């Protein structure tokens, strides 16, 4: 009696190239990409396990156009510069930069702490803090080969700079043959998700948010979106085609969002299998394993994510040490285990890239205990996307209705339903009527609409001047 364990992650960036001027307003596409995007499936090389992957097709776009040298990056433009020629406005942001990141342990070096109590930043000094910004991200592979690099801590020249920036193309340039060696080899299946990770629910159907939030205020939605979510769905399916050479039958609905119409839409598109979460599954039905596959009226599978393993990883395990954390995760399968007399299959499904920074040394230790432990134990059988949706030896469960939301709280309070969130589907909703090209399906990614209306943080306006740059593109 095995227990099945899928994990799922999630690969997205919003799309940071301003449309009038083509530069990537914020580096965090390359930043993930030379840490995470490559570097996570690259563990299946060593790793007899499997892992599946959702890369949306807005993040492959971006990691393209990197791969190619097409993207102009203005933080990195700062970090490529030789010092004598950053403007002020550069070393600025490239401090203010430095200070967003300093409590991560990713970047604890000394010499960080003190070039951030310097007044004045000479020549050395500003060489040193933009590798160590560059040197910060370096993913589990390049860890290894610039060992000697990373060890310095400071005294960087250019040349070393230059040197670092070079092995950081190259792992963007493999990054996406690296998913289609792993897809074909059978180490892991990929998924994507509609175009530009927007709320399908909610842009099939708006009044979907009071299924579970009665109260919310939300706008006059005077336009259908109804079409536009087909649209995303199905350019996703095209640009999968051109990755990976087949219509892609697992996708992962951005935020986990299902509704009834949600779930019809991935069925006529040729969906066979996604997961949402557990939330969801306990609003749609009292009585509910999330160990079971489950069949939406018999049109699409669905798997409820495994809440409590999910978040150990993603909320819990960076603040522990590695040795502790792995041991932990694997005595909750092992009860699991002990829980069920049949074979449960448990997805573990969370961002990809998101929380790594926030653990000792980019979370490596943690991943290579985790999946070092993992494929030693003779109960556990790891899952691909596909192995999981064909298992014959698992329990089943039809169902007939799901209780629209997300995988916050089970509603859409983080995107709708205060007065600046919902300023910006106004605003959407008068640039659709007027709407020319497809920018506004950009305008439609759920990531403007999260950031939008949250406490000041550094950069928060630059997600704003995106949004309304795609809105003011998306009628010319
Ligand atoms: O939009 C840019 C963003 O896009 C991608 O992220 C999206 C992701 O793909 C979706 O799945 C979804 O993610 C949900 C997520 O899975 C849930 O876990 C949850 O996330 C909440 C966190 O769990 C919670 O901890 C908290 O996070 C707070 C941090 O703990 C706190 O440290 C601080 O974070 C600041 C960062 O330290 C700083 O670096 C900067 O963040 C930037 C990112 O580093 C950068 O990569 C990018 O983010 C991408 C992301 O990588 C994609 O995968 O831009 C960020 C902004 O510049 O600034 C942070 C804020 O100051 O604060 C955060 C937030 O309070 O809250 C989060 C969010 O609730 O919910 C997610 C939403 O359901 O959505 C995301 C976003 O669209």
């Amino acid at each position: 009696k095995k227990l099945f364990l899928v994990f799922w992650w999630h690969m997205h960036q919003p799309l940071y190239r301003e449309p009038y001027t083509g530069e990537y307003l914020l580096p965090w596409t390359f930043f993930h990409a030379v840490k995470d995007y490559y570097d996570m499936p690259a563990y299946l090389k060593d790793f007899e396990i499997k892992l599946n992957f959702n890369l949306t097709p807005v993040l492959i776009d971006q990691i393209q156009e990197y791969a190619q040298g097409k993207a102009k990056d203005v933080f990195l433009e700062a970090i490529r510069k030789d010092p004598d020629d950053l403007e002020k406005e550069e070393v600025e942001k490239l401090i203010e930069f430095t200070k967003l990141n300093y409590e991560k342990p990713i970047y604890r070096f000394e010499r960080i702490r003190e070039l951030m109590n310097k007044e004045k930043l000479n020549r050395e000094e500003l060489l040193d803090l933009q590798t160590l910004n560059l040197l910060a991200w370096c993913g589990r592979t390049l860890r290894k080969d610039l060992k000697d690099l990373l060890n310095k801590g400071r005294n960087y020249t250019q040349e070393e700079k230059e040197y670092v920036l070079n092995k950081y193309f190259e792992i963007i340039k493999k990054t996406l043959s690296i998913y289609r060696e792993i897809k074909e080899e059978g180490k892991g299946s990929v998924s994507t998700s509609p175009y530009y990770h927007p709320l399908i629910p909610i842009l099939l159907n708006p009044n979907c948010v009071y299924e579970t939030t009665p109260n919310v205020k939300i706008p006059d939605f005077a336009v259908s979106f109804r079409e536009d979510a087909s649209k995303h769905v199905e350019l996703a399916k095209e640009k999968y085609f051109e990755i990976f050479g087949e219509h892609p039958v697992y996708m992962w609905p951005p935020e986990a969002s299902v509704s009834n119409e949600a779930l019809e839409l991935y069925y006529e598109k040729g969906i066979n299998m996604l997961a949402t979460d557990e939330v969801i599954l306990k609003n749609s039905v009292e009585r509910a394993s999330p160990y079971l596959r489950y069949y939406f009226r018999e049109l699409i599978s669905v798997f409820f994510r495994d809440k409590t393993l999910s978040d150990l990883i993603g909320f819990s395990y960076h603040a522990w040490n590695a040795e502790d954390a792995v041991r932990d995760f694997i005595g909750r399968l092992k009860k699991i285990h002990e829980s069920v007399d049949f074979q449960p299959v448990v997805f573990v499904v969370l961002d990809g890239e998101n929380c790594w920074e926030y653990y000792e040394e980019n979370g490596i230790p943690f991943l290579e205990k985790l999946y070092s432990t993992l494929e030693k134990e003779e109960w556990i059988e790891t899952l691909t996307l596909e192995e999981a949706m064909r298992k014959e030896d698992v329990k089943t469960e039809v169902i007939e209705s799901v209780k629209a939301g997300t995988w916050f709280d089970g509603n859409f309070l983080k995107w709708i339903g205060n007065k600046e969130k919902n300023e910006y589907w106004k605003i959407l909703i008068e640039a659709k009527k007027k709407a020319k090209n497809d920018y506004i399906l950009v305008a439609e990614g759920s990531d403007w609409f999260w950031w939008q209306g949250e406490e000041k943080a550094p950069f928060v306006e630059v997600f704003d001047k995106l949004f309304r740059s795609f809105v003011r593109r998306a009628q010319e």
